[PDB]
This record gives C-alpha cells, sequence and structure tokens, in this order.
C-alpha cells in the first residue's frame, strides 16, 4: 500500500504497485493510492486512510502523529484517530469555569450567524441537523427570535451587534439613497464601505475599546471602518471560501498566544439564506444546504471540544431572519394604480419604498401624500397597503431616518410589489416582510458556561443580544434599544440587575376643596337643574380616604404608571370606577386606569349619555379644558379616556362626564374608539377573566419613538395650549392565570398593549361604508405593540408596584402578542 509512501517513486509495495502522480496512468498504483495521497490534500476530516499519515505539503489539516503538538490537526483527529468519543456522541455535560483551560478566564464570545436561518428548519428538520440539534438539547434555546422590519441581511446583521434599530443605525436596507450624502448604497458598490453609512457602535468596538481584541468573520460592517476603527482582525468578504476553511480559521485565532488571542468573534454563513432563494424555503436545495451548515458547526465543536473548550466558550447560533415563497402570480403593478411611472424610483420586493426619480433635486419636493393617496383602497383585494412611515405601526420604529423614504409599502404574506410586468424576481425565496410573520423568523441558540443548560426560553427580539453579549464579557453597553436585564433569565448568574427606574416628577394633590365650580367652562349638563342637584353630584367624587385605597386595590392592581418626564405637574384623580393621572399643563389626563370586571352579560355597553358635561372641581380652571374649545375648533370634537357608559351603578356615569375626562378626538377616530370600548373591550374582559385597562395620550409629531416636549407639538386644539394626541394607547393587563382576576392575581401578569394612530380619516382600514365589526378590530390588531414602546412614548413606567422581580417585568414589557 502506499501509506507513508505518498509520492515516492522509488517505493515498490505489493505486486510492485506504485505511488507517484504518473502512476495513475500505468494503471499500477496500489488500491489505496487515491484516497491516501490525492484525496487527503482536499479534505477537512481524518479517516482510516489518513490516521498516522506522512505529512504531505498541500493539506489543508493533518492527521499525522504530531499534528497536536504542530497545533494543525483536522478538528475531528482526536474522534478518529486516537478512538477518543466525538462531541456529537458525547452526552450533555455542564459548562462550567473548571472546563476552562488555563488562560481562558474570561470566556470568550462566539457569535454565529446563519443567513436565512427560519426558525421554522430547526423544529421541522432538527434530526437531519445532529450538531445543531444537540446545540439545541443541551443548551439555551429560543422558540425564535424576531427580527426588525425590514427582514433583511444588512440591517438585521447590524442590529445585532449594535442593539439599535435599523432608524437609529442608519442601515434602513440593503438598498437606499441619502439625500444629504448624495450616495447610493448598495451590496455591489463600494459605497457600502463609507463609513458615513454606519451609526451606532457595534459589538466588536465595544470589546476593543473597553480592552478586548475581537476578529470577525464575514458580518455586515466588519470590513467598514466603523468610527474610524476596523476589528482587531478581520476578512476582506468573499461567498466563496468554503465554510470549512472559515471555521478552520476561527479555530487558529483561538490558538493564539493570549496576548494576541481575541475574545469577541463573529462568523458568518450565507446558507441557508441562498439555497432558500433558489429553491424556496421547502426545498431539496435548502435541505442540502441545512446539513452543509450543520457539517460545518459540527465541525466548530469538535475543534473546540479538541482543545478542551466547547464547555468554556459562550456560542451564540442565531440568524438575521428567516425565508418565505413567493410566486409569480402573487405580484402587484404600479402601472395597475398610475398611468405614469417614469417620474418615481421603486425599490422594489417584499418592503418597497418609492422616491422621486430626479434625485437629489425633486427628493423633497417629491409629492409622497399623492402616492400614497392614490395607492389606497384602490382594489378591495390589493395585497399592499401603502403607508407614509410616520404611520407605519410604531412597534416597527421605522421612521426616523431621511434614508427612510416617506412612501412605503407594507406588502401581504408571500407576496410581492414591483413596478411593472417586466420585473421577474419571483418564483423562488424572499425576505423583507413584516417581522412578525412566522416565516420571517430567525432561530437563536446559546450554549457556554454563563448560560443555563438544557432551557427553552419564550421569544424575544434581536435587539437584545447586543446587551446580553456585553454581559457575557462584563463590559458596559453602548446606549441602544436593548432593554439591560429582559435576557437575565438566559444567564446562571446575571452580570447587571436592573431597578425599577425612579420617578423623576412627584405628584401632587388635587383636592375636592369646594363642591360648587368656580366656573362653568362653557360646559352644559341641563339635566341638573338647580345647585342643590350639582351639589349631590360632584359630591360623588369627594372619596373618603377608605374609598381612594378601595379604588385604587382594584383599578390601580400593579401601582399608579409612575412619571419619567421631568418637570410635569401631575395630580391623581380617583374615583370609584376609575383612577387617572392628570397632566396640569396638557389639562388632559396622561393615563387612566379601570378595571373591567368579566360579566355574565356580554351586552354591548349603550353610548354615553350625549348632553351632559360639567367642569371638575377638583381641577381649577386655568388647568381644565373648556367644552367651548371643540366648539370652536371645527376639525376636532371630544372623546372620552375612560368610557362613562361602563358604569356600574345607576349615578357613577356622572364621575365620567367631567372635563378632567375629555381628551381630543377626531370624529373618525372616536367612531373607532368608541367601538371598540363599547364592544371588544367587553369581549376581552370576558375572555381573561376581567382584563385591566390603561389608557392616555401619545405625543410623538416627530416619530422619534419618544414622548414629545412641549415645544416640539406642532398641532392644539382651537387658539389654546391644549395639544393634539398622535396616538392613543390602550393596555390591557390581566392575569396569565385565567383563574384570577386582575386584582387578585399572585403570579405572572399578560399584557396586550395597543398604539392605535389617532388620524382625521379612517384610510389605512379602508371601511367602504363597512360596520365597524368588519374592521375595527383588524385596525387594532394591526397596532399592536410592546409595553415597552409605550412607555417610551409616553415618558411613564409601569408595573412598580407589583410585587415580581424586576427582570421578569422587563420580560412582561419587552413581550410582544403575535397573530
Ligand atoms: C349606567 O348609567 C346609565 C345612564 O344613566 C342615566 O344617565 C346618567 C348620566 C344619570 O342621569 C342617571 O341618573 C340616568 O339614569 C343607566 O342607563 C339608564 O337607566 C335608566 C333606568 O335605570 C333608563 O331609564 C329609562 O329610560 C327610558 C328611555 O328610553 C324610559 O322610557 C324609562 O321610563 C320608564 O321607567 C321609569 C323608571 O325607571 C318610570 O319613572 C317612567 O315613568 C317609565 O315607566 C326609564 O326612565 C335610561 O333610559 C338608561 N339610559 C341609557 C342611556 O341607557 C344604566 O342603568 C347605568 N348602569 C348601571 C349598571 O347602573
Ligand atoms: C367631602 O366629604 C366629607 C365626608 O367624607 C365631608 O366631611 C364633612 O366635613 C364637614 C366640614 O368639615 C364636617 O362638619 C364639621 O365638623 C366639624 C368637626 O370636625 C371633626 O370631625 C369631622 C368629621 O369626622 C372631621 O372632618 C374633622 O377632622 C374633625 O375631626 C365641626 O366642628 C364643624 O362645625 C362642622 O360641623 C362634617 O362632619 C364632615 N363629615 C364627615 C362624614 O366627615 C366634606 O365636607 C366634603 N368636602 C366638601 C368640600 O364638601
Ligand atoms: C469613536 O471613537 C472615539 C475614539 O477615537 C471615541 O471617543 C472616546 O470616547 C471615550 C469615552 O466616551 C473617551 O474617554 C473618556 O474621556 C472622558 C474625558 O476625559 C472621561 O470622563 C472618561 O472617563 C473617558 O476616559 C475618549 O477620550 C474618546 N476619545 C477621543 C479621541 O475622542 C468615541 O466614543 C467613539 N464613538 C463611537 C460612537 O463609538
Ligand atoms: C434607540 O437607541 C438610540 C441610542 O440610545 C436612540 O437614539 C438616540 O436618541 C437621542 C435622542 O433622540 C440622541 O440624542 C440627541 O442628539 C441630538 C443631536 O445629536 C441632541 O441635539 C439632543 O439634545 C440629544 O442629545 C442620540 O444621538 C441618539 N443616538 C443614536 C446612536 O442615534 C433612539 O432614540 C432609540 N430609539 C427608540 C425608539 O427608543
Ligand atoms: C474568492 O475566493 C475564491 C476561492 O479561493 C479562496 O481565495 C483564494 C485567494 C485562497 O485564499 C483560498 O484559500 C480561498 O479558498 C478565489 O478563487 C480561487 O483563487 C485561487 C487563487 O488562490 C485560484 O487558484 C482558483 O482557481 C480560484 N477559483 C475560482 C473559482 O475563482 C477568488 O480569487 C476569491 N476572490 C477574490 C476577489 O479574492
Ligand atoms: C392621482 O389620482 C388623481 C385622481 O384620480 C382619481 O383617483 C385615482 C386614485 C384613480 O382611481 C383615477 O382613476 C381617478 O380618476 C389624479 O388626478 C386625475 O388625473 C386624471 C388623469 O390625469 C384626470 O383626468 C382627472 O381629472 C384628475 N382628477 C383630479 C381630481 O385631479 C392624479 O393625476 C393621480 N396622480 C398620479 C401621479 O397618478
Ligand atoms: C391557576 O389557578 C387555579 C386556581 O387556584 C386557586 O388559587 C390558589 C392560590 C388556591 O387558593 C386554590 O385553593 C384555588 O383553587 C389552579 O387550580 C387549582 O390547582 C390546585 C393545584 O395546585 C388544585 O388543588 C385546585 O383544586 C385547583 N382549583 C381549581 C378550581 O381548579 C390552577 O392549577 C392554576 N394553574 C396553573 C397552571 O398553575
Ligand atoms: C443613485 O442611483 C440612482 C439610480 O436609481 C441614480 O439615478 C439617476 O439620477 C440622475 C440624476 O442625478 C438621473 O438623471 C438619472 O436618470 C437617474 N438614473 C436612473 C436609472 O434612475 C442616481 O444618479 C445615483 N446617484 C449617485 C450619486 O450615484
Ligand atoms: C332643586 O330642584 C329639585 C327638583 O326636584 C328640588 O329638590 C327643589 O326644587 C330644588 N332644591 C332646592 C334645595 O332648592
Ligand atoms: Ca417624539
Ligand atoms: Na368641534
Ligand atoms: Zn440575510
Ligand atoms: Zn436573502
Amino acid at each position: 500500500s502506499c501509506r507513508k509512501k505518498c509520492f515516492d517513486a522509488s517505493f515498490r509495495g505489493l505486486e510492485n504497485c506504485r505511488c507517484d502522480v504518473a502512476c495513475k496512468d500505468r494503471g499500477d498504483c496500489c488500491w489505496d493510492f487515491e484516497d491516501t495521497c490525492v484525496e487527503s490534500t482536499r479534505i477537512w476530516m481524518c479517516n482510516k486512510f489518513r490516521c498516522g499519515e506522512t505529512r504531505l505539503e498541500a493539506s489543508l489539516c493533518s492527521c499525522s502523529d504530531d499534528c497536536l503538538q504542530r497545533k494543525d490537526c483536522c478538528a475531528d483527529y482526536k474522534s478518529v484517530c486516537q478512538g477518543e468519543t466525538s462531541w456529537l456522541e458525547e452526552n450533555c455535560d455542564t459548562a462550567q469555569q473548571s472546563q476552562c483551560p488555563e488562560g481562558f478566564d474570561l470566556p470568550p464570545v462566539i457569535l454565529f450567524s446563519m443567513d436565512g436561518f427560519r426558525a421554522e428548519y430547526l423544529y421541522t428538520w432538527d434530526t437531519l441537523m445532529p450538531n445543531i440539534n444537540k446545540l439545541k438539547t443541551c443548551g439555551i434555546h429560543s422558540k425564535y427570535m424576531r427580527a426588525m422590519y425590514p427582514t433583511k441581511t444588512f440591517p438585521n446583521h447590524y442590529t445585532i451587534v449594535t442593539g439599535l434599530y435599523p432608524e437609529s443605525h442608519g442601515i434602513i436596507d440593503n438598498n437606499m439613497y441619502d439625500v444629504n450624502l448624495n450616495k447610493n448604497f448598495s451590496l455591489s458598490s463600494k459605497e457600502q464601505n463609507n463609513p458615513a453609512w454606519w451609526h451606532g457602535q457595534p459589538m466588536w468596538l465595544t470589546a476593543m475599546y473597553q480592552g478586548l481584541k475581537a476578529a470577525t468573520y464575514f458580518w455586515p460592517g466588519s470590513e467598514v471602518a466603523i468610527n474610524g476603527s476596523f476589528p482587531s482582525i478581520y476578512m476582506p468578504y468573499n461567498g466563496s471560501v468554503p465554510f470549512e476553511e472559515r471555521i478552520s480559521t476561527l479555530l487558529k485565532w483561538l490558538d493564539l498566544p493570549k496576548a494576541e488571542r481575541p475574545r469577541f468573534y463573529t462568523m458568518y454563513f450565507e446558507e441557508p439564506d441562498s439555497s432558500g432563494h433558489a429553491g424556496g424555503p421547502v426545498s431539496a436545495r435548502v435541505i442540502k444546504a441545512l446539513q452543509v451548515v450543520d457539517h460545518a458547526f459540527g465541525m466548530l465543536m469538535e475543534g473546540l471540544k479538541q482543545r478542551n473548550l466547547h464547555n468554556c466558550v459562550n456560542i451564540i447560533l442565531l440568524a438575521d431572519h428567516g425565508m418565505d415563497q413567493t410566486y409569480c402570480n402573487k405580484m402587484e403593478y404600479m402601472t395597475d394604480y398610475f398611468p405614469r411611472i417614469n417620474f418615481f424610483y421603486m425599490y422594489e420586493g417584499p418592503a418597497p419604498r418609492i422616491r422621486a426619480h430626479n434625485i437629489p433635486h425633486d427628493f423633497f419636493s417629491f409629492n409622497s401624500e399623492e402616492i400614497v393617496r392614490n395607492l389606497s383602497c384602490r382594489k378591495p383585494d390589493q395585497h399592499f397597503k401603502p403607508y407614509l412611515t410616520p404611520d407605519l405601526p410604531k412597534r416597527l420604529h421605522y421612521a426616523k431616518n431621511v434614508r427612510i423614504d416617506k412612501v412605503h409599502l407594507f406588502v401581504d404574506q408571500q407576496w410581492l410589489a414591483v413596478r411593472s410586468k417586466s420585473n421577474t424576481n419571483c418564483g423562488g425565496g424572499n425576505h423583507g416582510y413584516n417581522n412578525e410573520f412566522r416565516s420571517m423568523e430567525a432561530i437563536f441558540l446559546a450554549h457556554g458556561p454563563s448560560f443555563k443548560e438544557k432551557t427553552e426560553v419564550e421569544p424575544f427580539e434581536n435587539i437584545e443580544v447586543y446587551n446580553l453579549m456585553c454581559d457575557l464579557l462584563r463590559i458596559q453597553p453602548a446606549p441602544n434599544n436593548g432593554t439591560h436585564g429582559s435576557l437575565n433569565h438566559l444567564l446562571k448568574v446575571p452580570f447587571y440587575e436592573p431597578s425599577h427606574a425612579e420617578e423623576v416628577s412627584k405628584f401632587s394633590v388635587c383636592g375636592f376643596a369646594n363642591p360648587l365650580p368656580t366656573e362653568s367652562l362653557d360646559c352644559f349638563c341641563p339635566h341638573l337643574q338647580n345647585s342643590t342637584q350639582l351639589e349631590q353630584v360632584n359630591q360623588m367624587l369627594n372619596l373618603t380616604q377608605e374609598e381612594i385605597t378601595a379604588t385604587v386595590k382594584v383599578n390601580l392592581p400593579f401601582g399608579r404608571p409612575r412619571v419619567l418626564q421631568k418637570n410635569v405637574d401631575h395630580c391623581l384623580l380617583y374615583h370609584r370606577e376609575y383612577v387617572s393621572g392628570f397632566g396640569k399643563a396638557m389639562r388632559m389626563p396622561m393615563w387612566s386606569s379601570y378595571t373591567v370586571p368579566q360579566l355574565g352579560d356580554t351586552s354591548p355597553l349603550p353610548p354615553t349619555v350625549p348632553d351632559c358635561l360639567r367642569a371638575d372641581v377638583r381641577v381649577p380652571p386655568s388647568e381644565s379644558q373648556k367644552c367651548s374649545f371643540y366648539l370652536a375648533d371645527k376639525n376636532i370634537t371630544h372623546g372620552f379616556l375612560y368610557p362613562p357608559a361602563s358604569n356600574r351603578t345607576s349615578d357613577s356615569q356622572y364621575d365620567a362626564l367631567i372635563t378632567s375626562n375629555l381628551v381630543p378626538m377626531y370624529e373618525e377616530f372616536r367612531k373607532m374608539w368608541d367601538y371598540f370600548h363599547s364592544v371588544l373591550l367587553i369581549k376581552h374582559a370576558t375572555e381573561r377573566n376581567g382584563v385591566n385597562v390603561v389608557s392616555g395620550p401619545i405625543f410623538d409629531y416627530n416619530y422619534d419613538g419618544h414622548f414629545d416636549a412641549p415645544d416640539e407639538i406642532t398641532k392644539h386644539l382651537a387658539n389654546t395650549d391644549v395639544p393634539i394626541p398622535t396616538h392613543y394607547f390602550v393596555v390591557l393587563t390581566s392575569c396569565k392565570n385565567k383563574s384570577h382576576t386582575p386584582e387578585n392575581c399572585p403570579g405572572w401578569l399578560d399584557v396586550l398593549p395597543f398604539i392605535i394612530p389617532h388620524r382625521p380619516t379612517n384610510v389605512e382600514s379602508c371601511p367602504e361604508g363597512k360596520p365597524e365589526a368588519l374592521w375595527v378590530e383588524e385596525r387594532f390588531t394591526a397596532h399592536i405593540a410592546r409595553v415597552r414602546d409605550v412607555e417610551l412614548l409616553t415618558g411613564l413606567d409601569f408595573y412598580q408596584d407589583k410585587v415580581q422581580p424586576v427582570s421578569e417585568i422587563l420580560q412582561l414589557k419587552t413581550y410582544l402578542p403575535t397573530f
């Protein structure tokens, strides 16, 4: 045979069999020549033909008797050649600091991304991916990780390592135009390397700035001098480098002397994304790619075990987004809606945008309003909805950036919107859609001495990973949009312990001093004829200390919302059936909290009594609204935050027909608002065994996701300083265990937050004369959000008096209900 005699022309084996290059032409090569001498230089694995081999120059890794000393063994050398158990076959054993070799005092972090790894892959094809499946079994894994919108590669890869929404880190799509720079960004141009596009601080720099070297293998942004700095080590991108070579480089880095060894690593694979596009998410090509990437990841784990690092490394395996199926018969065309399309440019596909064709000249003069108008409610079954970006659901956080064109189209599942029928980028797989579509969900797995073992966690958003990685490396994170501490339940010993945010503006008292108003405020309730009758009704607002305690216990079961705005004067208004926090400068509530019990009759609430409003004797007139403000303002009317018709006693509706419960509402919005509180709210209450409601106004006129300062609000009621909300929020809170009511809930809570836009038409719902039962609920559902989103937009902090660990409350606050 040719063992240890490769290419030796002098050798003559059994029957004079040859082991030289020219042997294959003669036909007298020994039987094992091809496997011992030729193929042994083109593979990354040891086998029976290679173990103990003589070294050859051109081998990608070695199986020689000295490969461990030279630190060039193939990953599987110890298992294949020395007969030791592989990582794959070893049982799940606990990862701890004892399993770190000398010098690995701090465990390194490996951030590993497999582009386009749909969450559903991990469960349908689990046994086809033994190495990933073992990671899933031994380590911690999430049901899925939610990406950011648009579900694209560069925006989401950069979100992962920054903890920032795309609107903040600047990479809002794989293709974009910046009118200020007057430049184009695309993955085929060198402009992608311009640091002007990349904001925030990526993870490798967070580590490097705090003394920890970072090595990146192909992460989007890693070959950019972000903030003027490259990673300690980085590789120029080339999609042709085999996955095995990338893993091999990573293992070599881990062999470096401690003085030079990185402590933060990133790895990136283009699969299963590439095969998903070619064959679709359910296809032979995807199956093959999933097997490829599982093998490459297995190579990494075997190589780590060879080095005694498999239980020392904190590894994270995730993806940037999922994958769905497109169809050429599921395409919308702009030619069907515009006779002339020459004058605008369109970023086509699952998350399209439209801008002026002649840029930069016409970028701002472009009438984005006309585009969205002319695309709204054109066909009853059209498979996309146009939006001006400030009108997009606020949970997407996709508007505050000049690179995000004002015209947006929100496209239905498995559909595409293109310019004309000349576009043929259809038929395969694609992504970019609503990050809530199950097809768009990504995987998240993790394993290491700092993570919990054999644990499944609930879904979370990829903006949270950045804080987690900083906690793993024990460094401080840059300001980001994660909620630091919401992923502590993944860690054995959290590095950061969160606390309640202390209130910034203390409340004052609006006492019940005089039962008769000093001013009528131009409000009329002729049903109340003489002062005596008025005095009786107003006395109902004058609660004993025992009655205040009683209404708080029921209607504020988790404590009052705390105000984190500075220099905001507010007082609480106590009623038997609701408790509000009244903003004196706004002259309206910042929040109103009431608990709706489960009732025997699911009857719809009749309308509020029409012609009866009066001043609130507890609030001075300078801080109260006047009913004449709304008569004076022709474009808006008044609505109620707490629904008066929900009174549970024969006269308690008077408690809600007061100026302190009024908020400015467009007529058309109030129809939607009233239908929700009259019909849908009662269904929620009976489904959840009662529900606690906290609602209030939101002002975000600069659509940056944060509560506006007074001087940022650009619309007011009549000629007053009473601001007009851009949104209203409604947060439904009940007991996760439906056996308890919201008041008597010792365990976990369950939340359903709404941030409904306050718009003067319901064009977003295309009601076309239909009854509210056919579109209101759909519209609220489309505007669900996280409590955290409500907090950011209001300056309020909820649930501080709910006895429960802070980190668990943060899980509740970052939760997104999905449908
Ligand atoms: C929640 O509150 C509503 C509204 O209450 C009404 O408005 C408040 C602002 C305040 O002025 C209250 O004093 C006032 O009642 C309650 O709904 C009302 O309920 C009453 C009965 O309790 C209804 O009264 C009936 O109205 C009919 C009009 O269609 C009228 O024909 C009836 O007349 C007959 O009955 C009376 C005795 O009740 C008798 O004297 C007459 O001669 C005749 O036989 C009767 O007046 C109101 O219509 C209701 N209004 C609305 C809008 O629904 C509701 O009961 C309350 N909820 C709870 C749980 O207490
Ligand atoms: C809001 O509702 C309250 C009921 O919960 C009303 O309370 C009434 O207030 C009047 C005026 O203060 C009292 O009449 C006076 O009583 C004092 C005696 O004061 C001592 O006792 C009272 C009652 O416990 C208490 O408020 C004091 O702290 C003292 O301990 C006499 O000296 C006066 O001459 C006068 O008669 C009522 O007794 C009181 N009723 C009740 C049931 O508390 C209050 O008036 C309402 N507010 C408004 C603005 O109308
Ligand atoms: C981009 O890179 C620059 C460095 O080239 C970063 O600036 C550096 O920021 C740190 C912390 O913000 C500065 O250190 C601090 O200095 C202050 C004042 O002396 C002190 O109070 C702190 O204890 C700390 O030492 C550092 O001086 C500064 N360097 C320079 C040259 O400005 C910058 O933060 C990076 N930006 C992003 C977004 O990554
Ligand atoms: C997500 O997190 C980022 C980073 O914390 C938030 O962006 C930050 O927003 C603040 C205020 O909007 C910016 O500070 C402001 O800067 C301007 C000019 O630079 C200054 O005039 C203001 O007085 C204020 O200091 C900050 O620059 C910005 N940081 C980055 C990296 O963009 C963002 O708001 C968060 N998003 C949500 C929805 O919470
Ligand atoms: C992108 O990579 C491919 C694949 O080879 C890689 O790059 C080589 C330069 C080397 O570093 C290998 O270890 C990598 O795996 C390159 O294509 C090959 O390049 C080699 C030159 O070393 C050549 O002999 C092969 O014929 C090339 N094969 C093909 C299909 O081109 C390619 O050059 C790289 N592109 C860029 C722009 O660097
Ligand atoms: C945007 O639409 C207006 C109005 O057109 C109507 O509404 C559209 C949504 C569509 O359903 C049309 O069929 C409707 O007629 C356009 O203004 C009209 O333009 C046409 C042709 O130029 C003209 O005959 C009408 O008189 C115009 N009507 C009005 C009220 O101005 C407008 O041109 C459209 N803009 C673009 C860029 O297509
Ligand atoms: C959800 O809660 C119900 C109700 O439990 C009640 O509250 C307890 C604090 C205590 O006061 C019990 O007496 C009450 O029944 C749970 O249902 C009960 O479960 C226990 C088992 O621990 C059983 O002994 C009771 O008979 C059950 N009662 C009823 C009416 O079914 C229920 O188990 C909780 N759900 C979960 C997932 O824990
Ligand atoms: C960015 O890319 C767009 C392509 O969409 C370029 O658009 C051209 O803009 C000029 C005006 O400067 C027009 O005269 C051309 O007709 C446009 N071409 C197309 C195909 O639309 C734009 O020029 C690019 N800008 C930069 C700075 O490269
Ligand atoms: C107020 O009107 C009612 C009418 O029912 C009656 O009590 C009386 O006329 C008035 N009360 C007083 C105290 O003047
Ligand atoms: Ca704002
Ligand atoms: Na009006
Ligand atoms: Zn991708
Ligand atoms: Zn892709």
